[PDB]
């Protein structure tokens, strides 16, 4: 497929708890794990978010990965697997306070550089 | 399924926001949409430069994500419900309110290293 | 059907948004989709955490959701529009934006209290 895809973790975990070099490793990890290069990968973390999950204010997180193909049952099970770990050691987010919604992108509705993937 | 999540995007200020809000949105949802508040995930995102019809009044972009529980009819009680909270509780009117409903594939949301499929 | 939604997210610091940009995106793009602007909702959110190539140099991931007007020429159109624009206001490259293009059910817009069913 098209070359794009790009990843947003949203999270009311302070900005300070934030790793120096998650937004490298976010991209790194999501280039192997899609088979994309790593140019065209964007990543995009919001910390210190107003947020709950369960009706706790427990650190907790929603994601989206939004990629032109690479999406699918066992593919998104090996992502979740994969985002949660990182999630998990770099953020010290429960996996089970993460959502990740997974979003299959046609080229045509992908915009760049003044014009789309297709 | 369990899964749904709930996102309001909105100009008002941060102080504008009372302090149970979050608590009551997850116990509203849960009510409306018949599934447990334990996977319930509400975010709510103040002070945005954000305008609706190039107007600086209160307004909000929200999203309901949700696996099951989505469609015409129950959208509109959802709008209804979630329009009266944002009016109620941030003083946001209804016709500068927009809410995006996603039904979610099971195999579509990641949660505690798998996904719901 | 009179809605869309635009939302731009970028590592720009606030003090580099120019006065006036929302209502700029609001003309702008009413007069791409032919919706009326008072219909049209725009957000940006500056100062993030961001890195497209692994690179945080200035870049954006914006959305655009309407009902109807989403296809693959139009959509073409818009990114030169709104490339044209982050550039020219904001100083991005258009080789360092995403735009995401969402065609929404009207049953799943809720607004004012309903949906646009
Ligand atoms: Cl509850
Ligand atoms: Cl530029």
């Amino acid at each position: 497929p098209a070359a794009a895809a790009m990843f947003i973790v949203n999270t009311n975990v302070p900005r300070a708890s934030v790793p120096d070099g998650f937004l490298s490793e976010l991209t790194q990890q999501l280039a192997q794990a899609t088979g994309k290069p790593p140019q065209y990968i964007a990543v995009h973390v919001v910390p210190d978010q107003l947020m709950a999950f369960g009706g706790s204010s427990e650190p907790c997180a929603l994601c989206s990965l939004h990629s032109i193909g690479k999406i699918g049952g066992a593919q998104n099970r090996s992502y979740s697997k994969l985002l949660c770990g990182l999630l998990a050691e770099r953020l010290r987010i429960s996996p089970d306070r993460v959502y990740i919604n997974y979003y299959d992108m046609n080229a045509a509705n992908v915009g760049w550089n003044n014009s789309t993937f297709a």
